[PDB]
Order: C-alpha cells, then sequence, then structure tokens
C-alpha cells in the first residue's frame, strides 16, 4: 500500500561508560523489523543515537518517515544542535569535535535523505512500541556483544 515507515527507538545503558544496548522497531511496508544490539563500553546518548541511525540507515530508497523517541539528547541535537554545528565544522567554541561526531555526522547521513517527521515522547506518554524498544535495549546491554569503537573518553 506503500504508506510512511514508522519508527521507532529507544537506549539504555548501565553506567557511563558501561553495557548498553538499543530497541529499533520499524515498519516498513506492512512488515516489523526489530534491531537490537548490546555494547561492551559506551554511553547513554550514544544508544540513544546508534538506534535511530541503524533503523534509518536500513532504507535503500527515500521515504516518508515517523520517528518517535524519548532521547532528549536525539531531540536537542535535532531541534537545537545539528544545523549550527555543519555551519561551523563540527567543533565547539574552543575548535575541538563535537561529542558524539562519529554518531551525529553518520546520523545526518541518514537523515539528509529521508523526509523523517518528528515524534517526542514525553510523560512516557508515548506507545507500547516505545516500550518494547526500553525492554529491547535493556536486555541487549545485558549481554553486549560489540564494541562502541567510536567511544572516546573525554573530547
Amino acid at each position: 500500500m506503500l504508506k510512511q515507515v514508522e519508527i521507532f527507538t529507544d537506549g539504555s545503558c548501565l553506567g557511563n561508560p558501561g553495557p548498553g544496548g538499543y530497541g529499533a522497531i520499524l515498519r516498513y511496508r506492512g512488515r516489523e523489523k526489530t534491531f537490537s544490539a548490546g555494547y561492551t563500553r559506551t554511553t547513554n546518548n550514544r544508544m540513544e543515537l546508534m538506534a535511530a541511525i541503524v533503523a534509518l540507515e536500513a532504507l535503500k530508497e527515500h521515504c516518508e518517515v515517523i520517528l518517535s523517541t524519548n532521547s532528549q539528547y536525539v531531540r536537542q541535537g535535532i531541534t537545537q544542535w545539528i544545523h549550527n554545528w555543519k555551519k561551523r565544522g563540527w567543533k565547539t567554541a574552543d575548535k575541538k569535535p563535537v561529542k558524539n561526531v562519529d554518531l551525529w555526522q553518520r546520523l545526518d547521513a541518514a537523515l539528509g535523505q529521508h523526509q523523517i517527521k518528528w515524534e517526542w515522547v514525553k510523560g512516557h506518554a508515548g506507545h507500547p512500541e516505545n516500550e518494547r524498544c526500553d525492554e529491547l535495549a535493556r536486555a541487549a546491554a545485558m549481554n553486549p556483544t560489540l564494541e562502541d569503537t567510536g567511544y572516546q573518553v573525554e573530547v
């Protein structure tokens, strides 16, 4: 029937750095594909971001997307930072790499292909799928397998 691809994300982690994971639910066409993996050393935000990438980077065709997340970080980066950063060569005021550059760029690469619509879940009063993610992500952290090579202590 074609339609609007529905994407759901969430990321979770024990500590910081600590082991963690992410949960993604994508409804491309009529199909539900779930993504989830856990990392050894990583952070909470890295995970939150990582979630929306893997999901977005799974679409080899320009779709009309809708992305629901409770990720304070993704929300802020996307509604207030991401622009201001490029227009400045992705670096802070002290000419240092913005934190999470691997990730924010890797994401923007994806972002700028499709026509995503942002759905920000507040008081948690955001969906039953938004929670499969919480669980999806919370377990993946319970037995991490991947490497969060990209994670840099300080910078």
